[PDB]
């Protein structure tokens, strides 16, 4: 039917029908609380409790199922064959880099020890979310003596604004895992990279970690130093890349905000909303990904626990406190580009396709806000819009109001806004933190799970210690089985705007969405176009690429 907000309806005629689902909603999605301190999810002690409309259809079901069998029962083979052998050697790795790789990983197995290639990946891999631009040294970085040329070159590249930062202190204080009773290990690295004017981004030093008022400085590692005390001071910001890219970029900002929004929405506004109708392609399948999540990788004994340097309980504490730290213009690309200093970087892929994109899903937002909505009073009277956006804020987002983030919507420019940063975060900000997991993580030293020796304190490392720190061999396969599982191909995925139900009546509508996905066409060939031109192509923002909504 034609959408009606309570505003459109001041005789009632609909009231009775929508108070009555929402009296529904209410009572089948229900806020749960996974672990203290979190935004809230969906309360759900497994999938078989899910309401019914949120499960997998056959299709999905099947595929996620039979991809983890096939990705534990290569996992079992390539078991079987490690350990009869030595794992002494880089070339160990070729062992398990089975066939079936894309293009890309293969360039990376090829090109991992590169130092542009270490870099690049701050701008265009699989983690864009954490670089940043720099206009003074941070507080951390202490120089022993005899480093007087780094420190000219540090002060060249930031009075010429090229100097950017990758700063991991959220992993300050984290516990590491311990696995099969052996110890792992985290650092808590910062690594200092100069923009070149070809668009290269070279790593200029390498911290990890803290300098302790008591304590001598940690050593500054450098791109001079011997190959393979420089090789594992990469390793280990790496390592602690994959730590902060799958848990705060991908899991909490891609996978559990969206989370929040699709269970607010489910709560606050009916289905003869226009802005559920709206809304509702995108929360395809999220709440079902992430009780798997919560029940199998992230849960007690789960693959965290099992392989990962954060897992056993430090991977929680590392949510919560970067929980409390969201802001709402860092799920908006014009302010969170703007924030880090990466617009006009005409090497960073992914700012450009990211505002791009932002742009498009924003027409196509402000199209279905305008047929629906001709003044802001209409707005500011819609009292569902208003427990909708207050529910995700004050209860969702556990009193998110002073980050940003509305507890009202008072205009159509605002109400725009705010759709725009749904359907993005659902979309975009999801894809472009889990596309690149298949190509830049299943090389294994390039971005390792966990590390099984202190980081070093000292310029000594030899083969011997790299090997003896990078993950197992049991380790590195599961990695590359869980990987592959989530990074591949997705068969059932819906593409950005393909949604093939029709919420929506009527040709404005229709007009509407045709504009979107030709818009979305448009972009994606451009992208086509620059990406033949370059030797790595940016693939994480094509809308031919982007799911609609968090599924995997
Ligand atoms: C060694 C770990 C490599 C992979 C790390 C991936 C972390 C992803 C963070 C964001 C997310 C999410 C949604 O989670 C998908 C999900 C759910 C369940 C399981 C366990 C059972 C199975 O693999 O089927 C794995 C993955
Ligand atoms: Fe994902
Ligand atoms: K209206």
């Amino acid at each position: 039917g034609t959408a009606r907000t309570v505003v459109d309806d001041p005789q009632g005629l609909f009231k009775k029908h929508r108070e009555e689902e929402l009296a529904e909603r209410r009572k089948l999605y229900r806020w749960g609380n996974w672990k203290d301190g979190l935004i809230l999810n969906i309360a759900s002690t497994g999938i078989h409790d899910l309401p019914v409309d949120e499960r997998f259809l056959e299709d999905k079901r099947i595929d996620f199922e039979a991809s983890l069998a096939k990705g534990l029962a290569d996992l079992a083979v390539k078991d079987s064959l490690n350990v009869l052998m030595s794992w002494n050697s880089l070339d160990s790795f070729n062992r398990i880099f089975w066939s079936g790789q894309s293009k890309l990983a293969e360039r990376v197995r090829d090109s991992w020890k590169e130092d542009a290639l270490f870099g690049y990946q701050f701008l265009n891999g699989t983690n864009p979310m954490l670089l940043r631009h720099s206009v003074e040294l941070p507080a951390r970085l202490k120089f022993p003596p005899g480093m007087e040329e780094l420190q000219a070159q540090l002060e060249k590249e930031l009075q010429g604004g090229t100097l950017f930062e990758a700063d991991f202190s959220l992993l300050d204080g984290i516990k590491a895992n311990v696995i099969l009773s052996s110890q792992q290990y985290l650092a808590v690295p910062l690594v200092m990279l100069k923009l070149q004017p070809d668009g290269k981004l070279l790593p200029m030093v390498i911290q990890l970690q803290l300098p302790r008022e008591g304590s001598p400085l940690p050593p500054l590692f450098l791109p001079t130093d011997p190959p393979m005390v420089w090789l594992l001071a990469k390793c280990w910001v790496r390592s602690s890349d994959f730590q902060l890219h799958e848990l705060h970029s991908h899991l909490l900002r891609g996978h559990l905000m969206a989370e929040v929004i699709a269970v607010a929405t489910m709560r606050c506004l009916p289905s003869i909303h226009p802005i559920f109708k709206l809304l509702i392609p995108h929360f395809r399948y999220t709440m079902e990904i992430n009780v798997r999540a919560r029940n199998g990788l992230v849960s007690d004994l789960g693959i965290f626990d099992q392989v990962v340097s954060t897992g056993g309980g430090g991977h929680v504490e590392l949510l919560r406190r970067a929980a409390a730290l969201l802001t709402y213009s860092s799920f908006c690309p014009p302010d969170d580009l703007a924030d880090r200093g990466l617009l006009g970087v005409e090497s960073s892929f992914y700012a450009q396709d990211a505002l791009r994109l932002w742009e498009v899903i924003s027409r196509y937002v402000e199209g279905i806000v305008s047929l629906h909505y001709k003044t802001d009073e209409s707005v500011k009277e819609d009292f569902e819009l208003q427990a909708w956006c207050r529910e995700f804020t004050e209860i969702g987002l556990l009193g998110a109001q002073d980050r940003g983030f509305p507890v009202s919507l008072q205009s159509k420019e605002q109400l725009c806004h705010f759709v725009t940063m749904c359907i993005f975060t659902c979309t975009g900000q999801h894809s472009s933190n889990h596309l690149g997991q298949l190509d830049w993580y299943t090389w294994v030293p390039n971005a390792p799970c966990t590390m099984r020796l202190p980081p070093p304190t000292t310029k000594d490392a030899t083969l011997e210690t790299v090997m003896a720190t990078l993950p197992n061999f049991h380790q590195a396969s599961l990695q590359m089985s869980i990987t592959w599982q989530l990074g591949r191909c997705q068969p059932t995925m819906v593409a950005l705007g393909q949604h093939e139900e029709e919420y929506f009546s009527g040709p404005g509508p229709k007009a509407v969405l045709t504009k979107f996905r030709e818009e979305l066409a448009a972009l994606d060939k451009d992208i086509e176009v620059r990406n033949a031109k370059l030797a790595l192509p940016y693939e994480y923002l094509r809308p031919s690429r982007v799911e609609n909504s968090v599924a995997i």
